[PDB]
């Protein structure tokens, strides 16, 4: 606990478990004894925590995900132990630099951005309500890719994240459980039979979860694949069996029907179901009180086999009657969807379905069959009713609809922001929430304060505790009592203080990293998320060329100077966000090195984005770029990490950037643009992209430099898939944008030449935050869906 | 003290296995055990490691491309002086240590003999204080686990890693880049090997303690890592990461896999490599080289290390090539560990001249300036030159390594008298002649720490009783047993240490096997690989042979026998896998025959490995050593049946002929043609059918085998053996028959008078001390690596 122990078991570490001595121990060394000695502070109350959950049997909570983007551990495992201080302490009088030794961690980079980054916070807000819950996944040898900038372009590189070991894991192996795939379906006089099937086995590895300052402990359970017992060959070929918990598939919103992901899907949801059961038949509590002690999270439509496969565990092998277990099923899960955006929904084809989880095939088809006897018994005559709501499409080679078979299995289905929800709700499964209108809910997100302020922002977290107290690490909508202080100069020009600190900080960063050299006095304008049409990146980069021509018309204009940040990683098929990041490192390489702009304005794409750098650039920033086409994100969470940390936002009324407009007050934020309505009304009309060029000189000037290679001068057509999409297949308007968008963008600026003006908006944005906490959404969760208690 | 073992061993159950009393698993108990052992490894591993670069001794590198070393818990409290204490705290903790131990995987890392001799040199030379490092590859997964299925040996993956290994130290900091394929180019700045593929080398360093001396030493094994459609491309890692994945599991025998070609530059690459960083770091130009590093090549399997040295020097180092030639000479020693045919490494050149472009070149101009010396030699003596040369252009040109190895070194060593001698004078003798001092002997050796103090703990207390522990640092101590040949109560003494041996492994038996054991019944035991050389076939004639005997006269008086015969067939040898279908095949007519009943049982032991060669060879009392004369270089089997109280029948060949140099060649059941005798019937023309038709006994053992007397369901399933066995028996099993037989049954004969039995059996212990490994080693250290104990 104290600074003279923590030394103590540092060198203690250092010497018996890393076998060094301060001659030759290396950094990598130092980093590990430290972490060993944090995770020994652990285990108590790990095991208490698992007890109590045994001893008691509350109700469990399992979070079923393929993704969980955890970031690194040591930090945040101090922070929630109130170790901090004491560790800091200890490192420095060892002559050491603790901040070096928390940079060598690799981040547990297991997800692809928000969905998988949501799973984290929640475990973290579970923890801290105390709620007996697990969250459950795929131990991916390989996380999302490392990006690494080369010619401009993105290159992918191997994240090979557990090649030092990761002291933050724990094997389980009297957990490991068998897994079955292809074989055959046999249907006996004793219960259908799945025979001849190939086996995989499952090895679990349990992660700690501290809640913040409250002696809970939880668990991560993350399975990986292991293969069971020409010899050389035959030896070899294990690595076969082995794949599937190999890489993670680096998509964010777009499907890929690859059958090594529906392994994966299948494989998590396999040892999980069976784990949990094991587990239900341990309690000391036949499975008719399992809903009353078992909810299961579906987090997208992912995990959707777990509805299948719970029904085959009931029949096939509980040997329940099927209505029995068609009940238990429906209130056991409960499903959020995450996104409305085609090019996402999950549509396997029967036949991959059929070759690898044939009986699974079968339960779908049965389930479907009762679904739509029901349908045809309400409504006799809508023929065409039925063909929308089938859990199959046969609209050319059929698939399954996986969205609709979450939606008959589970009793809840929620989307993740009020406007969301409610597109979910009467538009996309109009049809189901008519029939049932109490199954559907919204649950907006939200995001962890431990992770994202107290961690990633020290010196808010202080500045904020000095002047209201810190229940608001546990209830942060305590952040309202700040508006006592909106006449408070002296307040206003210490928040301003805070940020000018970080902007240091991470300009040092920059320096270091990218040739460019920083304005510290320059507003940080950044827009940080994947590479995706519909988040526009490139609609931002239309802004920064606009911004650049401006300067170079009238270079002795008076201009309030900007640093431009823009990051994310492209999924690697994704041949247009691919080409969008080579648009903008061109277009940096022109404006930073032209004299004439200097240091009026610098722009750079921050490389391999990801939770560890999102705790750095978060901080720094005082313009939050969310501009997404009215009505494509569902949620953003990265928007309530920026209104968190002091920045203002720049962005379109979508998703929870309509919240926070709700809880701040709509002109505390920066909105601009079409809205839902009126991005509908040009569907009507016809988006005519050519309009707004024409119409738009600045618009013009832009898109000529691009398509005439102003920016790619050793290659004049580079850039011509952009301009081609851009003019003929925008379905994300971005022209029809343009205009507001760079007016809205002036409006900063002149706001930003009042600091007082500044800093009082950005005060209103900090002190109505509170309602994006993910206690508050977890609350929700607990409350209105899996019916279980904080302790 | 015991308080303080109990207290570290709940503290590792806590905070390392996350675990309290009653959730705790045995694995989890285990190593809660191995991390409360482990613990006192690291302030002598550290200090031992200092004080070798502090005092700078010259060190010594076994590079090895196997390490059969075993389990390492026992091992480790044995030689660090706290098997006492440690099962003392297990104990007052409720536990049962010996499950435990059981839980612990052996690693095996090796195939046999050459594998395990590997391990015992790295405990001896620990235990002399010698600066020495062991060098191979960290295989994934060791040699296979076997299984019996239907009277057949199946296999199954050993994945001894899958729980994790406390016994070994990842040494991130030291990964080493290796390099594959690519091109030559020929530049003005010196030859460049580029547009090669890379593959990473991590170590894993393994602290190996010596006995009772504060030395702990390091064997350091490589894992292959891949450098930094992208799903495909990341699976394809799997690729790189395969060469360090398997052991090929052949024992004697060359497979030349490109695979397996991978696996030998690999280790000699990283190896070579860290090894001259450790010498440019030790602030001791390559001048002293040699006088700071030995390098032991442990058969050709780690032959290139030779040029790759050489590449090193030159294209790297820049070092002119003859100034390169004579240190790398001068650094390389070479132990040739067989003169089967089969067992030679010949690479064809066009494997090696894709994978290894620049090595083939630098094997060309060494073969290139040997020849040239040759000629200047014997000029008229063209054939000399083809008989010498590294290449055999005999067909299509392959690279014979050991050629490479002789020249390369400066010692080349066989391993047991007569084998060196057959090096040397017949199939090196163009070499030897030219560079007589060049090659020597080297008789292998066995640890007795291992061998005796930890798989007998009876025998080495009841030893110690009569003469102190001074021979377990010094086994030629043994001799001083002598006192005791007439004493009868020792003898009985003696005897009950066997008793109790053979209990135990009885119980093993029973519980493995449907069989019921006569604990009466003599043990005898035939342990090792199955290899038509060794001859298991023989030791099966022999046993259907007594069959025979006691279904002809059940009334008659016979010395009960077990039978035992075991070891791994490496899964592409047929002959081998029909010769364990045959011995299950006899086994259960044998077991099941009610007229034979208690008279005799036979067992196949499946799954022969180092944790159960510890098992059965304390339990033993007869040990087969029946390889064809000439035919096993030394074998260690045989050292370690002698070191644990059994008597040997065996063949004039190997070591056994230093065995009965020691003991007395009539305390051993000798028997057979020796070297000469073999040589003669090769002469003459080996007629496997007139031993057939002259011995009836054979005859009849024959009939049976061929007429599906032994597989009725499958009358010509034996068919194979028959046909091998009349034409194509290399190893004459039928010629040495009738003696091995009559040999036999002497010993029966002598097991029949206990006192006899038991006073022969301590002139074999009592003359044990040669084949300690420490001996061998000293004689490595004084004669070839010139280091000194310490
Ligand atoms: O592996 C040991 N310590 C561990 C310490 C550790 C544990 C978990 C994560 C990081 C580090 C170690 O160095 N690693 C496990 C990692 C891997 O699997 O790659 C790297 C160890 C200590 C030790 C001490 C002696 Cl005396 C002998 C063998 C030993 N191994
Ligand atoms: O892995 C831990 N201990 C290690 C301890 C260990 C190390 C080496 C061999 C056996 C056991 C562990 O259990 N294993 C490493 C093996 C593998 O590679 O599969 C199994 C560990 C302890 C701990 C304590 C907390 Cl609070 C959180 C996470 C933790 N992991
Ligand atoms: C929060 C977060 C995201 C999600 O950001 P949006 O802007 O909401 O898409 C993605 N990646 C990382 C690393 C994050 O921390
Ligand atoms: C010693 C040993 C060997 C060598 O046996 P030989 O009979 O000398 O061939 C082989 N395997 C194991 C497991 C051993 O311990
Ligand atoms: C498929 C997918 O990744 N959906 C994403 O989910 C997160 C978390 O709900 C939302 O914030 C975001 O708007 C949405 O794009
Ligand atoms: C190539 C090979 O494995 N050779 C083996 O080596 C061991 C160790 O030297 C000898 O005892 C044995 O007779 C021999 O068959
Ligand atoms: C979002 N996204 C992708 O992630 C993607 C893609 N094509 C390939 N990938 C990987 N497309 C067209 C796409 O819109
Ligand atoms: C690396 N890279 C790309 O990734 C790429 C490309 N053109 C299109 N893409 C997607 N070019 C020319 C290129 O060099
Ligand atoms: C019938 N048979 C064989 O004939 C055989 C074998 N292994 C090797 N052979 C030759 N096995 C396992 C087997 O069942
Ligand atoms: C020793 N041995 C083998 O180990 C072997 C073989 N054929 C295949 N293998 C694997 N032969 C003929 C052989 O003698």
């Amino acid at each position: 606990e104290n600074v003279a122990e923590l030394k103590k078991s540092f060198n203690r570490h250092l010497h018996f478990t890393l076998v060094k001595d301060r001659n030759v121990a290396t950094t990598r060394d130092y980093y590990f004894a430290l972490a060993h000695t944090v995770r020994d502070h652990l285990v108590g109350r790990w095991i208490r925590t698992q007890q109590h959950y045994y001893d008691k049997c509350p109700k469990r909570v399992y979070y079923l995900s393929l993704e969980f983007y955890m970031g690194r551990t040591l930090q945040n495992t101090m922070i929630n132990l109130g170790l901090q201080n004491a560790c800091d302490e200890a490192i420095y009088q060892l002559g050491l630099d603790i901040e070096e030794l928390e940079e060598i961690e690799e981040d547990a980079g297991l997800g692809n951005g928000g969905l998988g980054r949501l799973a984290a916070c929640f475990l973290d807000s579970m923890a801290t309500l105390g709620l007996a819950a697990y969250g459950y996944g795929i131990r991916y040898e390989y996380g999302i890719f490392n990006q690494k900038i080369r010619d401009g372009w993105q290159v992918e590189e191997a994240d090979d994240w557990l090649r030092y070991g990761n002291p933050w894991e724990k094997s389980r192996p009297e957990f490991m459980l068998p897994v079955h795939f292809y074989g055959k379906v046999e249907h006996t006089n004793t219960g259908t039979k799945w025979i001849d099937t190939q086996v995989v086995l499952a090895l679990p590895y349990d992660t700690p979860v501290p809640g913040y300052m409250n002696n809970t402990v939880n668990t991560m359970r993350l399975w990986s694949a292991r293969a069971p017992n020409d010899y050389i060959q035959a030896v070899l070929d294990r690595n076969l069996a082995e794949n599937i918990s190999r890489v993670l598939y680096p998509n964010d919103n777009f499907f890929e029907g690859k059958e090594l992901r529906l392994k994966q899907e299948y494989f998590v949801v396999a040892a999980t179901l069976q784990d949990i059961i094991r587990r239900f038949k341990a309690s000391k509590f036949v499975f008719d009180a399992f809903p009353d002690q078992v909810a299961i999270q579906l987090n997208d439509t992912h995990p959707a086999l777990a509805i299948p496969e719970l029904m085959r565990i009931f029949v096939d092998i509980e040997k329940l009657p099927w209505s029995k277990a068609w009940e238990l099923t429906q209130k056991t899960f409960a499903y959020t969807n995450h996104t409305v955006l085609p090019e996402a929904l999950e549509r396997w084809p029967v036949d991959l379905v059929e070759k690898l989880l044939p009986r699974h095939l079968e339960i779908i088809y049965e389930i479907n069959q009762k679904h739509l006897d029901r349908i045809v018994a309400l409504f006799p005559k809508d023929v065409d009713r039925l063909r929308r709501m089938s859990l199959i499409e046969e609209e050319g080679s059929k698939r399954i609809n996986m969205a609709h078979l979450c939606i008959v299995g589970s009793h809840a289905v929620n989307g993740v922001a009020k406007i969301h929800s409610d597109i979910v709700k009467t538009k996309v499964f109009k049809d189901f929430s008519e029939l049932e209108p109490d199954k559907f809910q919204n649950k907006t997100n939200g995001i962890t304060p431990r992770r994202w302020l107290l961690l990633c922002n020290p010196g808010l977290a202080e500045l904020i505790a000095e002047k209201i107290g810190e229940d608001y690490v546990k209830d942060l909508s305590q952040l309202t009592k700040l508006h006592s202080f909106l006449g408070d100069d002296v307040f206003l020009r210490e928040l301003a203080k805070v940020k000018q600190e970080n902007k240091l900080k991470f300009s040092q960063f920059l320096e270091t990293e990218y040739k460019v050299k920083i304005n510290p006095s320059s507003m940080f304008d950044v827009q940080v998320k994947r590479i995706h049409e519909y988040k526009r990146q490139l609609l931002n980069c239309l802004h920064v060329i606009t911004m650049y021509n401006r300067i170079k018309k009238d270079p002795k204009k008076l201009f309030v100077p900007r640093t431009v940040i823009i990051g994310g990683k492209a999924a690697p098929g994704y041949h247009m966000a691919k080409m969008i990041i080579k648009l903008i490192t061109s277009v940096a390489d022109v404006v930073n090195n032209d004299p004439m702009v200097g240091s009026k304005l610098k722009v750079i794409f921050l490389e391999n984005y990801r939770v560890s750098l999102a705790e750095k650039v978060i901080p720094a920033t005082d313009l939050s770029e969310q501009i997404s086409t009215a009505g494509t994100e569902a949620s953003g969470t990265g928007n309530m990490k920026f209104m968190l940390n002091g920045a203002l936002t720049i962005g379109t009324m979508d998703g929870a950037n309509v919240e926070m407009a709700e809880e701040a007050g709509e002109e505390n934020l920066f909105i601009f643009g079409m809205r839902i309505d009126d991005v509908a009304a040009l569907d009507k009309k016809g988006y005519e992209a050519k309009e707004y060029y024409e119409a738009l000189p600045e618009l013009k000037l832009v898109i000529d430099q691009i398509d005439n290679g102003f920016f790619s001068p050793k290659q004049p057509d580079l850039f011509k898939d952009i301009i081609n999409m851009l003019f003929y297949h925008d379905r994300f308007k971005v022209f029809a944008d343009y205009e507001a968008y760079v007016k809205c963008q002036d409006k900063v600026s002149q706001l930003y030449m009042n600091p007082k003006a500044w800093n009082t908006m950005v005060l209103k944005n900090i002190a109505a935050s509170g309602k994006f906490s993910s206690d508050r959404t977890i609350k929700e969760y607990a409350q209105n869906i899996w019916n279980v208690e904080p302790s």
